[PDB]
């Protein structure tokens, strides 16, 4: 009995809105100013300004949404979980925070941001990664992070534009280095982060070797906002294997119609 | 100042689990068992049995959100509801039911169902209208419908497969009465029916002419969820005009 659960991160701004959406919902002076209903009442202010959002995009209100109702079946299937990682996107962590309302641990639990749980860094448009919010900036925007937590890749440690199967070890140490540090301390682990996440951080964990970096994009593009897997590991031998989650999957469409109309 | 806002349903389960759904959620003794998170804790016992759904099926667990959304929204452009009317079909109902929520008005508003209000009935694949939920069964079910409403149109004088400018009329006909039976009694009215519902109800109250039977299914998938408009009456010189709604327009995509 004990677990690792790995999920990726709710609806996501600038796929709703598109590339542009920050000057959808910013003025000239900088003020927010939502426009739309899915858009949050306020975003956090980023030490950078508004612009720093551009290669980090928060999630939508249905994103929050879509995190609650895990969190919340999590609590009805009296699932408990101990430790709580994510990447550290905004999204990501967002979504962490969250999942821990529906689960009603918010204010007992705390986000352990590890940059080593970070998607593969070709997928960072631009020259130069994003400028993420360290932990205590992220608590400090009421997020339940964990600011004593030491990284196991520190944000100086992660190659731009990176090899892909460097990508994978690294999610390969991480997910390791999770387990083994959270194993005298309690049972069930939750990792929040991206598309890729789920197939990476688990696949060699299970002995299974990875798809080559083409077969790999045709995985991450299937997988679901806080579409959600699960691992066992059978005794403290230190062998996991593939397990039915313990909640439902969750399903639903568009607002649909017409993006735009008149 | 009076105003007609007039919006759709929220999301269908039909639509997101396509059409045997039921045997989705669904056993053979009849239990429902939801398996997606999508779905509802519970659904509203039909004193037919769970096929009743069949025709007439629920607003997912998003389909609540969404109808929440736009109640909220309305509270806080401070904008106040006084009547409420919805088609007779269970989305609508419960989109209704759930707009009142996020105005937090459930317990003090309460919905008054107008099977007039329904779409066009060629819609309606079967030979056989859909077995609504009666009001009185649905107070029942923790709705808040008025039970004491007197309908316009009744459920029986609704043409199965009926004329395209026959839905039109009725459409016209049913908006009219509806806002003059609420005139002496306060201002803005809030309907809550069907995409096809926007353009029928509003179209002749501006005095123009409808799009031919073609144009208008066009039109008709166009809308989306909650897809929300108004209309405002110019002094009580019974002309009504187009208008900027009170609140957001409401975008997402889907889980994918």
């Amino acid at each position: 009995k004990r677990c690792l659960f790995v999920c990726r991160h709710g609806e996501r701004m600038d796929v709703v809105f598109g590339k542009y959406w920050l000057s959808q919902c910013f003025d000239a002076k900088g003020r927010y100013i939502r426009t739309n209903l899915n858009m949050p009442h306020s975003l956090p202010q980023r030490s950078g300004g508004f612009r720093d959002y551009e290669k980090d995009a928060p999630i939508t209100v249905f994103g929050c949404m879509q995190a609650r109702l895990v969190g919340e079946a999590l609590l009805e299937s009296n699932t408990v979980i101990d430790h709580v990682y994510c990447s550290p996107s905004l999204r990501c962590v967002q979504t962490a925070h969250n999942i821990l309302k529906g689960l009603q641990q918010d204010n007992h639990l705390k986000i352990r941001v590890e940059p080593g749980l970070f998607e593969w860094t070709k997928w960072v448009a631009g020259s130069t990664l994003p400028a993420w919010i360290p932990p205590s900036e992220l608590a400090a925007a009421n997020l339940s992070v964990d600011t004593t937590y030491r990284p196991h890749i520190p944000v100086s440690k992660l190659a731009i534009s990176e090899s892909y199967d460097t990508y994978i070890n690294r999610s390969f140490q991480v997910t390791k280095e999770i387990i083994s540090e959270c194993k005298s301390k309690g049972n069930n682990i939750l990792i929040v982060a991206h598309a890729s996440s789920l197939e990476a951080c688990t696949c060699q964990l299970q002995g299974l070797s990875p798809q080559n970096s083409k077969d790999f994009v045709q995985m991450v593009r299937k997988i679901p906002y806080l579409g959600f897997c699960s691992c066992e590991e059978l005794g403290e031998t230190g062998i996991w294997q593939l397990t039915d989650p313990p909640i439902l999957p969750l399903t639903h469409g568009p607002t649909g119609g017409f993006n735009w109309r008149e």
